[PDB]
């Protein structure tokens, strides 16, 4: 019978970033609709309730930057958005804008970034993978089950991936079941609100730590309750009969 206790650990790490960039603060904008061949679907589940969950689908961004270098492109730009898809509506989860990026280097080497805009509930237990293209969730509560949509924009061109998240082991004893005032994900918006430009990022989401520190803060909380961070997160499975 495995104990359910806090454990000693070092404070959250302060990693050195990959590179120096200018952070663009206090920007807003309408988040594009997530709706409308069809979308590549993947599946993510956890064998144990206090496991880490990954949402991983290599989007082949390496090739599309290689394509741009072959056309002598001087730069590229990018936007990464996550949503929770429900009946009729979508919750915005994550927004991140990369501008003036170098295509000869690996994705993300950009002269300008916004901070990542996060849903407040989600940011307490989840952070982007190291390549900033997937998500890691640290022992999510069962209420996290659902359909998560990733939208990758390169040079204005979007590509979508869905993740069907299934959590049959239930809550973990230390899962975060709410943020302040018990709030869970933020408001679900229907397609029309997105189209009419009402889902302003600075209004519904909050600017947050870059991936290195974000991973460090959550990993610390996760580890202090006994969790082990895996050394690798494999690609999420597709549909299998
Ligand atoms: C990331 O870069 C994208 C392009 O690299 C930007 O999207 C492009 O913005 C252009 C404006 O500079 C659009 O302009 C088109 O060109 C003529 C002018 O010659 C206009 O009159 C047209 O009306 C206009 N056409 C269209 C189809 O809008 C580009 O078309 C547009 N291209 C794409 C593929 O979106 C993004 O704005 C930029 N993203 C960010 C966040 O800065
Ligand atoms: C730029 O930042 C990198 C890491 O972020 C650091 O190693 C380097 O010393 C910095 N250089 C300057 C000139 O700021």
């Amino acid at each position: 019978p495995a104990p359910r206790v806090t454990v000693y650990v070092d404070p959250p790490a302060y990693p050195m970033p990959r590179y120096n960039y200018t952070e663009r603060w206090h920007t807003t904008g309408p988040i594009p609709s997530p709706f409308a061949q069809p979308v590549e679907v993947r599946y993510a589940t956890s064998a144990a309730a206090c496991d880490m969950l990954a949402l991983i689908a290599d989007p082949q961004v390496g090739r599309t930057l290689w394509e741009a270098v072959r056309r002598h492109a001087r730069a590229y730009n990018a936007t990464v958005i996550w949503y929770k898809i429900e009946s009729g509506c979508a919750r915005p989860l994550y927004y991140m804008e990369y501008t003036e990026c170098e295509p000869r280097k690996h994705f993300g080497y950009c002269r300008y970034r916004t901070p990542p805009f996060w849903d407040s509930f989600l940011a307490g237990f989840a952070y982007p993978t190291d390549d900033e293209l997937g998500l890691i969730m640290a022992a999510p509560a069962r209420l996290v089950e659902g359909q998560y949509r990733r939208a990758l924009y390169i040079d204005g061109t979007v590509a979508y991936t869905d993740f069907m998240v299934s959590l049959p082991a239930g809550d973990c004893w230390f899962s975060k079941l709410g943020a302040a005032r018990g709030y869970t994900f933020g408001a679900c918006f229907p397609a029309r609100d997105y189209e009419q430009k009402k889902v302003l990022r600075l209004t519904y989401l909050t600017q947050y730590y870059p991936q290195e520190a974000h991973k460090a803060i959550v990993d610390y909380w996760f580890m202090r309750h006994g969790g082990v961070v895996p050394p690798y997160f494999e690609e999420s499975k597709g549909y299998e009969p």
